[PDB]
């Protein structure tokens, strides 16, 4: 079973600025994926402090790169609190239409895109450099959901399938065809060092 | 009543970290007590996508920056989702002995004292210019509650009496006599242009 949303139409705008505004400086989409899977981290964290149980679904707090040439998917796993199927639907956690206003408001005054994750919507800086994104997700609260878009003004939410992960968030990048540099070894190390070289978190870049 | 806590041995050292250690760019603390602010008004305005109720204690989501020359104090307001009782205790909300083990370990390896906000920890931040800080908040869930510490390994904390506030947290920084420089108006806006220009919600900056 799959449902199809509509974006709302300040979350459909700010995709088509990322998608369809001239900004060479797209790198920046890890730090911010990065920086996102960290606050959830956080997040699990504090809420195990009072309940340990809620570890239960795995102790370890970190955070994966997983490059795959062969399926041209970048891949950013975390083991963090995750999120509800609600939680998805609701922009992924995110504050979206006032993020996003904030966010264009920002622009019109000097702003640049690289600026997205200080209003809250830097998720979607994935689509600088991927045609399609998918998020699997799960929370404690909850059964484990595929989220999916390729933009256009939709997204899917499902129940996934078979491959349990415990708890956290994962980011399937289906990156776009011009943007493979991506994918290899030295080129995520030097953004890691460049953008999130001081995280409260280990990073593991998964070598093929 | 007043009741008196000890930090934990790691917040502890971190405080005197940052007491102790040498470091000029004091000013960071500013844009990490407004990152927090933030936090707690993204964290509001979320809750309140499905329950509008959330905020009857205040629809506005700002920051104010108060200073007062006659008390020697720089307070921060925001109109965030507050902190219960047990929050307070517990670090101000922050996974703070996590946190600041990650810290030092960063600090050993090239990082500097600015970094602290990327571990959580931002909030000590104030200690780099204030001598005392009081730490008045109100979730919805609880009544409104004043922390305090000159920090010497200990905090206090206590129901606060009479000026309600309704929803959001308080951070009335005791500055140390040598830091009055962060109560002049255009010092405040020079800090606020060079490191928290472009946020998610307006930032008043009060007149004396
Ligand atoms: C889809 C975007 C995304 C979300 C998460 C994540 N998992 N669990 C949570 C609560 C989050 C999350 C949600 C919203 C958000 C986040 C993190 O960063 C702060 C404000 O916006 C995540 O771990 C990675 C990630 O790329
Ligand atoms: C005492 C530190 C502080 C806390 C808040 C605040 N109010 N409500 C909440 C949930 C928070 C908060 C707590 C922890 C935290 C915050 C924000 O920033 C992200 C991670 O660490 C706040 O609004 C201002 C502030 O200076």
């Amino acid at each position: 079973e799959v449902e199809t949303f509509a974006f709302q139409a300040e979350i459909a705008q700010l995709m088509s600025l990322i998608i369809n505004t001239f900004y060479s400086n797209k790198e920046i989409f890890l730090r911010e994926l990065i920086s996102n899977s960290s606050d959830a981290l956080d997040k699990i964290r504090y809420e195990s402090l009072t309940d340990p149980s809620k570890l239960d679904s795995g102790k370890e707090l970190h955070i994966n790169l997983i490059p795959n040439k062969q399926d041209r998917t970048l891949t950013i796993v975390d083991t963090g609190i995750g999120m509800t199927k609600a939680d998805l639907i609701n922009n992924l956690g995110t504050i979206a239409k006032s993020g996003t206003k904030a966010f264009m408001e920002a622009l019109q005054a000097g702003a640049d895109i690289s600026m997205i994750g200080q209003f809250g919507v830097g998720f979607y800086s994935a689509y600088l450099v991927a045609e399609k994104v998918t998020v699997i997700t799960k929370h404690n609260d909850d059964e484990q959901y595929a989220w999916e878009s390729s933009a256009g003004g939709s997204f899917t939410v499902r129940t996934d399938t078979g491959e349990p992960m415990g708890r956290g968030t994962k980011v399937i990048l289906h990156l776009k065809e011009d943007q493979t540099e991506y994918l290899e070894e030295r080129r995520i190390k030097e953004i890691v060092k460049k953008h999130s070289q001081f995280i409260g978190y280990p990073i593991t870049l998964f070598v093929e």
